[PDB]
């Protein structure tokens, strides 16, 4: 915090050349984040119904940066960008800076936003729901969307209920015949529900498969699936 | 560290502060890319070669690729400092790209190895002639094997139609090179039959296909997928 403002202050000067020497290449754009949003450890404490003490961004600098958008030019988005760097919250600068890179050519440093945008986000998910000091939300709807069997029997699982995640896998077995097919499909409902809670009806399963399969001689031919089906029968 | 401005001193600028980025957070993605850039971004056009894309460029020691090689089985921060510091004082060297990958990888940091395959990624993007060019001594900055790093049968016909057949064989080889699963093995070879059948080489196929109907039966595929098991028949036969 002491010697943490230098090692802030470099890391944007680097970008800020980086940047300067090549609008057209991200690494300076992905180093200047890294300066705003490192410090930040844990999210900010928020009171009555999700609501951050933190200011938001002056509702008429914002009017000026979407009233420029249908004409942009080079300067804008560096006021934008510089904007971004004292407002770390303000999730939705992110988006209009890539709009600005998208119609000033550089798709390169667009994508590289969002993603590193999206690498925070997945770092502190608590942070997709909170709200500025005045109720508008750190990200907004149009913002946020701007972003086999396994994975489609363990998607609904997730979804709607546990209990449609089976009657899916069950309309689903009713169309396989070779056991090759059924046993992943048996080996789906281990997955689904030691991912509920269940860690003891699950783990009578990965011993009526792992017996089923060496039984079956599969140690001879796809022994992947044996020995990771051993070590979780346990 | 101040920074400054002279090609020269930028790069060490660059790289110090690459250094720092990842000494004080080694999980980080970003001090690996300003490292990348750092070494890359220099060079704004490929080298030089005629006599098959021969380049003047000596390759890695040969000692130093064995060590790397035999040391993954041991993944320390020793190794992935030193991996590192070889594809920055080698700028061309992208197998140690796939290693400085592979370690990371080991060490827990995934989201690190995937951009260090990003930045080559791109690199390549800027520089294509760099997948075609060799060192002195004919090797290839891109190995096949370094290449992947960056389903079979229906890309082997996909190979076989443009290359040739030839071309073909070529491919499934450096698959199989790397399908330690016999199941997988099998398949390739049953590729094979059906390539050299696609040909017009009905024998050597069926000769081929046959030597699988038995070792399915061998193995006791009917009692457990045995559509693969019907074909083979009605194939070798």
């Amino acid at each position: 915090s002491s010697n943490d403002r230098a090692w802030r202050q470099t890391q944007l000067k680097v970008a800020e050349l980086l940047i300067e020497r090549q609008p057209e290449v991200a690494v300076g754009y992905r180093l200047r984040r890294h300066a705003v949003w490192a410090g930040i450890t844990a999210v900010p404490m928020s009171g009555a119904g999700n609501k951050t003490p933190l200011a938001p961004m002056s509702a008429d600098m914002v009017d000026e940066y979407r009233a420029a958008m249908n004409a942009p030019d080079q300067g804008l988005w560096q006021r934008i960008e510089q904007s971004l760097t004292l407002a770390p919250y303000w999730f939705e600068g992110h988006r209009l800076s890539a709009e600005v890179a998208e119609k000033l050519g550089f798709g390169a440093v667009a994508q590289a936003i969002a993603e590193e945008l999206g690498t925070f986000l997945q770092r502190l998910p608590a942070l997709r729901e909170l709200a500025f000091s005045d109720g508008s939300p750190f990200l907004s709807p149009e913002c946020s969307r701007w972003l086999g069997l396994a994975e489609e029997v363990a998607q609904r699982h997730g979804e709607q209920g546990i209990a449609a995640a089976l009657a899916l896998l069950d309309e689903r077995i009713a169309q396989l015949k070779e056991p090759r097919d059924r046993f992943h499909a048996l080996l789906v409902q281990a997955e689904l529900l030691a991912q509920e809670g269940m860690e003891a009806l699950a783990r009578q399963h990965y011993q009526h498969l792992w017996q089923e399969a060496s039984r079956l001689g599969l140690s001879h031919w796809e022994p992947g699936l044996v020995n990771r089906l051993e070590s979780l029968a346990a």
